[PDB]
């Protein structure tokens, strides 16, 4: 009862040798890839899928979503704002809607269902969601809602439990009722691991631990989480060197955000860090030696006016770099592949006479697959080879908008009227085919969710 | 012979003199022109009513700067990360090589143009201005005739800008002289093209413009001949403008800035639109305004070649007309104008991190891609959804899963979505796209035919 994808025009593996293949196949057994190569046997195969005219990649992995923000897209007052106005805007709406019973757990479930379905249609097979800018998150069964939506759809899912534990009063940056006692956060997290965490290879739901950041959480939370990570082999995540962070840190602790993390147990290989826009250059070698990973988030970095993270420098230092979209209040889409084009182009003017420093299409596609898998600590994902999860995303190459394309991988980044995936498989299950959801009722999900968006 | 009514569009963006937008409203079409825009329009003499519910309607997008033949030069590994010098050398070498091997004649260019122009319609683009500079040999071959043939077959509105490279490296230029034509040959050819193809009347479907490659690439004698020709025949003038090394090259050759050069040779006028305009001296900007020149913003190639951000806000502040374009697919590498708008919306912001009021808005960008481009091309009949203007219309569906939770649909069109494919597209009153598919063209056959002819 295996599945064979036959005759793929191009296969990008991102294996240890960066192999690519032409007119080749992928054989799938249950949740696992059996083989990648030419003329594989359809012996034990119960189904053969025609891959001709398609390019196949590992499933894309979005290492940074804020699903609840799907209901906050294209709001005119938030179109052109800097971080302070943006943050205030999002925090007030999530707090206001919630208090008025417009943002119940069931509203978040359906918003998550739409953004995760959009994610599948964009070739994204794993999503890591966090909720730093929705205070009522825990007081309303919000991670249970998102996990319910993800499992219904069959998308692989990492739920990052976030918080803002440093109160506006005692030095913080938060309305003193988005604040939870450290032990309360810890205990909620422990319960989530018990209930949902799937640590085995090919696990479909995992829990990670994600304070909002140095300006937002108590050092006691960072240390408690560092302990939990070792205890339960889960991952640690936080925001990192956003503009102004360095000053806020120096003010609270008289040290850099990095020095702070190192002091509280987060300078380790269990850690991935969001944005990393403006670190002191002299700290980059330390990032590398500690083995932290970094998620590049081009859309919000441009949207906020933050600018260009030193990604080339990170790769030069051998640091793991993944990719993410962040929430749809700062993007405002969940289109990861589309955002790769933004990064491909926007980094270039920074080095006008040194094109060798510009990020390539292949470097970017890697970030969105293997790089993100490494950020989430998933050695079972992000690569097309025997033994890895059968998480696969394919795009058609034969459309009128891709005529004259000479290199299909570069083509995926540099051409097209549409980033819609043709064929998407997650955990060996076909979820999208011919650009359409196989199991999900698209029109009904749109109808249901739209009715629930706070008016 | 009746009219067409598009009924109940969720949102209509007119870009009229008041910047009107409507909800649950209609557009009434009669032949080539819009009869009315408003709620509950009459279907008295209507032969067909189209359901516009769930769509946003805009004036058809206008791509004021294309190089169609470059559609055959997409995603070439050797050209992925290159500066202008290497890029230009690679495009010239390849086009010259293919041409001499007999693989890049007008018949091939016709089919490459057919594909890029069909892509254009599918992306909601209703008018394209193509600047073709490639005329190898001893006589100017029928490349323009070929692009016009493709455009007319498809029914897309079309401006053919006859380009050239008349300054050989021997006299300070960049090209293997196989590309260099005598100025008289270019001028003679342009006269014939105007006579044969130009449709100066309102709603004209084919027009001719005159477009040297630029100050570093063409003789001053050509600019002057074209200024005379533009005046005598009432056509427009187009060239590349203030790309990064341009100021130094013009200083070396002429001892004057690119703008002073254009001024001297008859191009500081309201007949002119200018591509890129990345790095002008700030002091010259008020002069652009007083001369009445228009500027086409081309974000994708400006970024792709590492040039950076044109001072678009400054142009708008000065009241200079600003349109939008994609340039050719060797430096984009798509023909997706709507998608390029998101690039501009986001990429300009980090240049003014503390003054978000300076950032280009979604509505300013959509204006550039419609009315701004119309004005670059000298088309008061295009770019606006109102009575008396051409029935060129582009509509997108707002009810897809990837646009759930969108609060403002104009912003949504730029900032969200998995696809830029237009739902319904009308050109010159003819419905050419419906349900994201061509209604008169055979999509699959065109893809197959053109693919077969791409030089490999
Ligand atoms: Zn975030
Ligand atoms: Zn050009």
């Amino acid at each position: 009862r295996m599945i064979l994808i036959r005759g793929l025009t191009r296969v990008i593996t991102f294996d240890d040798q960066e192999r690519e293949l032409e007119d080749a196949d992928i054989l799938i057994d249950g949740p696992k890839i059996v083989a990648v190569g030419k003329n594989l046997s359809d012996r034990s195969v119960s189904r053969t899928i025609d891959g001709r005219g398609m390019i196949a990649l590992p499933g894309l992995i979005n290492s940074h979503q804020h699903l609840y923000e799907g209901a906050m897209r294209a709001i005119p007052q938030l179109e052109r704002v800097t971080m302070a106005s943006w943050l205030e805007g999002v925090l007030t709406r999530s707090a206001g809607w919630w208090r008025d019973g417009k943002f119940g757990p069931d509203v978040i479930r359906e918003v998550a269902r739409a953004v995760l379905l959009e994610s599948l249609l964009g070739g994204i097979t794993t999503v890591a969601d966090q909720h730093p800018f929705f205070p009522g998150a825990t007081a309303d069964s919000y991670i249970d809602a998102t996990i319910e939506a993800a499992t219904d759809l069959g998308i692989r899912f990492h739920a990052v439990r976030s918080s803002m534990t440093l109160g506006k009063s005692e030095g913080g940056f938060c309305d003193d009722l988005f604040v939870e006692p450290v032990d309360r956060v810890v205990q909620h997290c422990l319960g989530l691991i018990d209930q949902y965490h799937e640590p085995e290879p090919f696990g479909m739901v995992r829990i990670a631990l994600g304070p909002c950041g140095v300006p937002y959480d108590k050092p006691e939370l960072f240390e408690a989480f560092a302990q939990m990570a070792a205890d339960y082999d889960v991952r640690l995540h936080t925001h990192f060197y956003e503009p102004l962070d360095a000053g806020m840190s120096d003010h609270l602790y008289g040290m850099t955000p990095w020095r702070f993390l190192e002091k509280h147990g987060w300078a380790s290989d269990r850690v991935w860090l969001a944005h990393a826009v403006v670190p002191p250059r002299e700290e980059i070698p330390e990032f590398a030696d500690a083995g932290v990973a970094i998620a590049h988030l081009i859309a919000p970095d441009l949207r906020m006016g933050w600018g260009l993270a030193p990604i080339r420098e990170y790769l030069d230092a051998g640091i793991t770099v993944g990719f993410g979209t962040t929430g749809s209040a700062s993007n405002d889409g969940g289109n990861l592949l589309g955002d790769l084009r933004l990064a491909a182009l926007a980094h270039r003017p920074a080095d006008p006479n040194e094109p060798e420093k510009w990020l390539s299409a292949r470097e970017l596609l890697r970030m969105a697959t293997r790089g993100s898998a490494e950020c989430l600590g998933r050695p079972d994902l992000g690569v097309l080879e025997e033994g890895r999860a059968a998480d696969i995303a394919c795009w058609r190459l034969d459309g009128v908008d891709r005529v004259g394309v000479h290199d299909p991988a570069i083509g995926l980044i540099m051409t097209g009227l549409s980033d819609r995936a043709s064929l998407v498989v997650v955990n060996g299950q076909v979820l999208v085919e011919n650009e359409r959801p196989v199991l999900a009722d698209l029109e009904r999900i749109v109808a249901n969710t739209t009715a629930l968006i706070p008016k």
